[PDB]
């Protein structure tokens, strides 16, 4: 028997497999790569450490990497994001996976360690697929010898890419990386439209609250903030937006949102006097989207309207000051990943107290913690990029290069625009969309190939 | 007195001045530059040849350049885009302007020549401000000795920038340029939200048609196609989108549009048989947004539903095959810039014929031809960038540089992100928006200065 | 050889006729009635006094009544709503019309009198078609003997119907009326979707203001307030709604609007202290939609943000306290139907004053005053109802009935639902819509005829 | 030792009670009635048979009836609509409830019988609260002696009201009813906005499909069809609408939808040749909203695009021909209330077959079957009307009237507009909305009391 896994319930595997078969039909770009490359086995010999939300969508990614010849050892990059039926289906296929919904922090770290170690010794990994950079950091700090044999890292998300660029600037990055996030078929698909789909989904599953007619404050208006604001406005919320970037704030104004600060004149002096108590006393829902720290701070939480919902769809659990809430206020679990936080004091609560907030997913990614994250047809884009990135770095064989050649290739790069366009075309055909083919006269006129690429690398879409 | 101008009717000046005084109140970024720089006169000695739509918005731009010390000589860059009251108010302020709504092509060329020549001889021009590149082209082909003493070109629009980059690639560009278009406070403000405002405006003014419930086809989904599609969808049109760029097409799908081609399978076979007659036979409105040639071709025009409206909001009138319609079909003027084009033949029409198309602005930019183009508060972004670009190139004094130093500076560049952010901030304050200030701990965490810039140059917004 | 008219400029007739031929193609319900009834001449001997906005749409209505055998004498029901090309085309067809854009109030009354009198004596009128009730009131108060020969009144608008119902309650109504307004193909087409089309249109034509990102207050959330709110929100305005009717307020909340009052706690105590100065100080645009009096009162006008736009789209100009502004503040005409109202005093203003409001159409219906009112394809529904109402009351011949039979028929009634459905079907076919036919089994199951009507008279749609 | 109940799992009671305490804070109109009437106990002696979806919202309704003095015996009106935690919390409070999610049809009927009988014998019921009419029908057919002592029926839904009106027409209705559905704070709140909230919710929970960019067909455009169409369009679906009522079809056109029929020219001739195969071959999602029979028929199911989702949000499961699919096609359960229906035959299926449909909730109400139905703050309106209707009929004491007095009161009536307005006001205050108070002069001008009602009974909102 296969035993090299740890999942909540292996008996969920048949359900997981039914959902994987549906997901394949929703992921034409990823299934296109399976069909194109299966014969050629471009990841034969690849041994991939994977750390990304163990969802049905990640299951189709894993089985694509395996279909192209890879071996993998997998964990989730978040304690609440695993779909237990997806983890079970992957374990039942004989793939090492260590993931369940509702891990402790200690279990989270143990699951990553179970991917790194096989039978008590470092696995002979030669590739990394990461979401958020925790596995990347553990390899660099705790297993630096393993990075001598690793050809590359493919990084999913905005925050993970920031961490790679910090290592590259400091000369501590040991292997090259592909920034998957900044493909247009990732950043301007997943980060925006994924949150559009999944933020209102997660709030409805957690609370079943009406959103129409209520007041929201979205902190941030990057790709996640844009999609989150639309998720709420399209339901009929009155959405206000906070930003530190005046260009993003300009976009929020033109998109029909009022731009406000939680702080008087936008200045946080650290005192309660700097809080716009009148603004926050009218807010029914706060959503953090920044990838920054303490953007929904203790003084903001004290000033929020009674019975406001608080949630985070960006970075870790520290966009909201959940540590302040754990120390000072009394938590009542409604159901998993839904807590009433009683502002009456730190110990006991009255079941009928009216002065509480509702926190979703303990301040962790709400779309994955309270629903199922982005849908298959959106993750198709992200995960087709991940597969292309794995193929590219594995074929370059960085770990085998002489030192002089390594020095030239030690970088954090995006995939070429031609590949971003090829992913997009498969996504468009999935919708039954028909792209026009330029005439040679038209291609000459605008200075492009009929085949593309269609835009210069400066183009922002 | 002052006679160095040609406008439709100088008696419109008082009306134009009333509208300029309103427009100043809608343009805080541009009036902020007036207030900041008036004392230091950074354009003292600047002699600007201007060629851009002679609107009220352009009037505030002209008067800002003059307030900062510049002398100008102005023309419109389109035969239909002048607002006669704007042209009159500028002439009445003693500024040379040669512009009226409804120029012939011969008059258009004569107006540009009247900016270039003062009293029959080259003007001592030392700067160019252009929209679409026609003035730039005339100087390069016909007045090369004038370009010897010109420090730079500031170019407004996507098509004009493409023409500059073609000259730079061929080594024929004689002076450096700033690509004003690709400021985020231009491309992702004017090109998108301006067309959102002004496309449905122009269609209503020209036709007074109900848009709700009718079928539109928007050709292109770049910045202008995105804003145009929203202009129509927000009115309740059923909008279909055509694209050659699969990434733009993916955006159109995720934005909730069906992506279609006028050609079967997207392929033009050179014949009528390749036209999707069933699709085009249901379309009430076609809008071209591409900057490309013949994207609404003769065979598409033959297949359109009876009484369909045809218009173009890209920079030039060759997106639609209007030459085909001039040669083959009978034009009936409804009113200025609105023609019924009778598909019954060239030599006369029945006044009650049902088989016609309605063409707006004879296929020229419809927002400016049938309405007033973008609103002041949007043009504020574009024109604040134009003023900063004029200051930057004028201060660099390229014409005065020795040959070896010119070679290092001969480029087509965008303004630095810090300036794009400073324009955006004044636009946000104009809406009463309040940007948040990062704390020192937050700025250190995300790796930015508290003052900005907030994003790397790769960021796409 | 026709002089029985007064219009601004008869030379506009050819332009008017071109626009009437376009409008016929946009009005299938009205042109369906022309085709169906032309043979029967059901209005042969009808002599209709008409008083409704002299637009292109009203032109097609007039020519339908004439095609079915009627003679008419026509005036506009508003001093600013005439389209001079429409009035000219009607005069040029030999129809008596007394209407021009920009009448004085004295000219307005003179125009209605020229319809009532032919060659200095009362016309032998036998039908009335009214919008707002002014002609109805003049006949009752000043020409009661003419009402002895009149078979009925067909009334277009909410306020005119209210005036009829007041006469009927008081026993002063002399002839029966049809309430055209309350057909679903009028009230829930024209009043709502017409204002959706034409409010943003009129504001853009008058001011060319950007609406996106700015704050609006819509007073009222009936059919006009619902359409007006959507006109603004779809442009990206942040819309707040005021209401006195809690059911309409509930709809505004669920539609995604914040419901506010100009008055603290919704109580107007007549003092400045009762004004919510903080709310009105943030408003860029106020729109009145109520059909009520003084809903934008002197204290609200004093408190509005500098440079706010003020307009009314309800039937009469006393929704806004324009009398207060005429007595106290200095009016600056920007252009026709656009005034800056300087809150600095009565007897002069600084041309560069910042403390003004912008009033559109001097507080009269803004959609008709600053644009062209509702589009042809919407007015098709209203005007097909008007024609059916004229045919129905003319055929009943009330004036010829004995007193006992008159008493049974003296009422204000709506058209039967079957006729409302027949108008709707022609409107749907105009969009290329395909209505499904019930099977006999389905019709039996839901208890309707396959031909309709499909809904009980209580149904609200 | 209370045992007079049957629920899935009594240990879910604590979770249900936490959700009821949250729901109370979202239901101000219902909690307002508790506060107002608790002292007076207007339902003291009331013995209510309730048959409505056993949700958290129904829990707050039940506990309001009990707080006002009623005893109840409860069942669900649908096999899949119970929330097991709500049923457990009501059982744990000592209230007889017979309800669980996933009843068989035999269990459904047994649950209704357990409300009717206490200890084997008719309960001393004197009131009925019904949703859909099944309990009403069972009492009329099987328990006529019980209806002798019943004062009235309060009926929730459109289909149930139709069944009452059919009994009233036939003289078979034994007790008077209130049509709760046709309160504006029910029909134009619940039926529309509830489905707006809950349709996309249920589709996401069942399938996790992306909706953006996909094609939907909504059958019907009444209140449910309007809310359903918005649920999908706001997610970015391309929505087409089918209707038999041309007035509802006109609304769909003006709302920006294409109106289509499954049948060529809208004629179902019963043959496959009448199916618009090209239309149905492009549809990803069909939603039935009609309250009619066989509106998504066998020939339509055969023609649908592979892997289309099929669901019903009308009251009963015969809108879709699920009988045809049970007889002809192989059902694969994905998870509860989600089936793949393999069009390859009845016998088995290939696990990787591509030719299937996805049916949600076995064709039963999808919002309640696959999600939690409408949110608390919407059901507040419906259920405040239910409580007022119960109070009204209970106070009238119809069963105690002599035969001659019964004959005068045997009707199906709506609540008076004043009560509809009082429910709306509490709903508006729940959003923080501020209704304006008319001045005496304004109230006199529009002919209403300052307290309301504000509209005539003919008003359609
Ligand atoms: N939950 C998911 O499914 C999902 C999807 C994509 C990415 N992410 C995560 O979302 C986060 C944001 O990613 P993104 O792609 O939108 O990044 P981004 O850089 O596009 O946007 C972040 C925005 O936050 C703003 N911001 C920073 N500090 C702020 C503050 N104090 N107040 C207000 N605004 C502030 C920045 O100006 C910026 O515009 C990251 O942590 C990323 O990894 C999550
Ligand atoms: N009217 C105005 O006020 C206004 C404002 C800004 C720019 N412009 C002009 O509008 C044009 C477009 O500018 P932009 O900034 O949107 O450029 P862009 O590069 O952002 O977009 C143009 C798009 O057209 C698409 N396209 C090209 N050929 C096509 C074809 N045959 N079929 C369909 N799609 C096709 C391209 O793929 C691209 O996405 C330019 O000519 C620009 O100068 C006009
Ligand atoms: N083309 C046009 O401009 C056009 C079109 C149709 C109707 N009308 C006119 O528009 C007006 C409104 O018509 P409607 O059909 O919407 O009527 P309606 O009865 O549907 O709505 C009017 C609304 O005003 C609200 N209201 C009244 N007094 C108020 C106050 N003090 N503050 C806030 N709200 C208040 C009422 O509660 C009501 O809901 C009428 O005068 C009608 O004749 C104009
Ligand atoms: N799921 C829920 O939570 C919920 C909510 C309220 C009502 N309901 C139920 O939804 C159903 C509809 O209710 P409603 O209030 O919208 O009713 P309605 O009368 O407002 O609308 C039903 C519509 O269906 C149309 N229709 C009938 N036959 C048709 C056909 N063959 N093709 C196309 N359209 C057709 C009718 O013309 C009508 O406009 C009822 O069964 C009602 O009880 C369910
Ligand atoms: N109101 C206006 N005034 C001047 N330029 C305009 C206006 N509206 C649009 N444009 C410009 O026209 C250019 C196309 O020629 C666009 O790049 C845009 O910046
Ligand atoms: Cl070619
Ligand atoms: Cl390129
Ligand atoms: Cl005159
Ligand atoms: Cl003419
Ligand atoms: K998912
Ligand atoms: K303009
Ligand atoms: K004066
Ligand atoms: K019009
Ligand atoms: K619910």
């Amino acid at each position: 028997g296969f035993t090299d896994y740890k999942v909540a319930d292996i008996t969920l595997a048949a359900w997981g497999r039914r959902e994987l078969i549906i997901a394949e039909s929703e992921m034409p770009a990823l299934m296109g790569l399976r069909r194109k490359y299966a014969g050629q086995q471009p990841l034969k010999g690849a041994k991939i450490l994977g750390c990304i939300h163990m969802t049905i969508q990640t299951g189709v990614l894993i089985e694509t990497l395996v279909a192209l010849g890879a071996e993998v050892r997998w964990s989730s990059c978040n304690i609440f994001s695993t779909q237990d039926q997806a983890a079970a289906a992957i374990a039942a296929a004989g793939i090492p996976v260590f993931a369940w919904k509702g891990e402790t922090e200690e279990e989270y770290e143990w699951c990553i360690e179970q991917t790194i170690l096989k039978d008590g010794q470092p696995w002979d990994a030669n590739m990394v697929l990461d979401d958020g950079g925790d596995l990347t950091e553990i390899l660099h700090k705790k297993y630096p010898q393993m990075l001598e044999r690793i050809h590359g890292i493919t990084e999913e998300t905005t925050t993970g890419v920031h961490r790679l660029l910090d290592m590259l600037k400091n000369g501590t990055l040991k292997v090259p990386a592909i920034n998957v996030n900044d493909s247009v078929t990732k950043s301007k698909n997943d980060n925006k439209y994924g949150c559009r789909h999944s933020l209102n989904d997660a709030i409805k599953r957690g609370t079943d609250h009406l959103l129409s007619g209520k007041q929201a404050l979205v902190i941030g208006y990057g790709d996640v903030g844009k999609g989150s604001s639309q998720s709420l406005r399209q339901e009929g919320m009155i959405v206000k937006v906070a930003e530190v970037d005046p260009i993003c704030a300009m976009q929020a104004c033109m998109d029909g949102f009022e731009v406000v600060s939680p702080y008087k004149n936008g200045i946080n002096d650290g005192t309660e006097a700097s809080i716009d108590a009148a603004l926050l006393g009218k807010i029914d829902l706060i959503v953090t989207t920044t990838g920054n720290v303490n953007v929904c701070d203790a003084n903001m939480l004290k000033a929020l309207k009674k019975r406001a919902v608080v949630c985070n769809i960006g970075a870790f659990d520290n966009e909201i000051d959940t540590a302040f809430m754990r120390k000072n206020w009394a938590w009542e679990e409604v159901k998993p990943q839904v807590h009433k936080i009683h502002r009456t004091g730190k110990d006991g609560f009255d079941a009928h107290n009216d002065d509480y907030l509702i926190l979703l997913a303990e301040g962790r990614l709400v779309n994955l913690g309270n629903a199922t994250g982005h849908p298959s047809r959106i993750m198709d884009g992200s995960f087709a990029n991940q597969v292309l990135a794995q193929i590219h770095l594995f074929e370059q064989k960085y770990a085998d290069l002489p030192a002089a050649e390594k020095a030239k290739r030690l970088s954090v790069e995006v995939l070429p625009k031609k590949l971003d366009e090829e992913v997009a075309l498969e996504m468009v055909k999935g919708f039954g969309g028909v792209v026009t083919q330029l005439t040679p006269k038209q291609a000459e006129y605008i200075g492009v190939s009929v085949e593309g690429p269609f835009k210069p690398d400066t183009y922002r879409y």
